[PDB]
């Protein structure tokens, strides 16, 4: 698919909320434990995304997730798109932060490491990290 | 200069502390604002900077920003080392702060609105967006 195709959900752990993109084309992702679920910090995470990627299109699994206005100026502001109408990932790094989970104090420690983890298993035969710096440069 | 050699410093700006990460040898830049400057934020940075690209070492202009064992432990289990012993960025980006300040209620927006404008802006002649993945790719 089109390397400019996100994925954007949240999912609970612990009493919190983790904030997971999904690079579609290349199954790399970036994660991040937020207070709670809120607009403001779901724009300041497009925000940072889309500076550093080229981010056209985020798809989610909840659209209320983006109804808010803090998160639809942020779209705006970034040119960035919804579809209007991935699961291994969510299941694989739950099952990674698992395995470290004890390793670590907070839990944003272990999400970090567990995404690192994911990132750079080589499946085969890149890394998921070697892949989406691959198709982005190639997209050049 | 290698591939794997990122730039990582503080400022501050209306009472608040800005976390700065430069990769040397494109000129890409992440940033975030954090509360204070505390070794657990450093720590959380520097893993998620390694979950995404091949960071070798770090440099700062402030060695003592590296003293707490939560930072020593990140870049223990990451994998990176420090150079025990660039500017054109920090002023670049305040000042692309300041043009855009009044459009973001908070200061975290213009920082990441900063930090997108940074990395899109063609010098010459790509973006330094463009440049860190290129230059990533071609090393795999
Ligand atoms: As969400
Ligand atoms: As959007
Ligand atoms: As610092
Ligand atoms: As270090």
């Amino acid at each position: 698919c089109s390397p400019g195709i996100w994925q954007l959900d949240c999912t609970h752990l612990e009493g919190k909320v983790i904030l997971v993109a999904v690079h579609v084309a290349s199954g790399y992702i970036e994660a991040e434990v937020i207070p709670a679920e809120t607009g403001q910090e779901t724009a300041y995470f497009l925000l940072k995304l889309a500076g550093r990627w080229p981010v056209k299109t985020v798809h989610t699994d909840n659209g209320s997730n983006f109804t808010s206005t803090t998160v639809k100026t942020a779209c705006w502001w970034a040119g960035i798109k919804q579809e209007f109408g991935i699961e291994s990932m969510n299941k694989e790094l739950k099952k990674i932060i698992g395995q470290v989970r004890d390793q670590a104090e907070h839990l944003q420690t272990a999400v970090q490491m567990a995404v690192f983890i994911h990132n750079k298993k080589r499946k085969g035969g890149y890394s998921a990290g070697e892949r989406i710096v691959d198709i982005i440069a190639t997209d050049i």
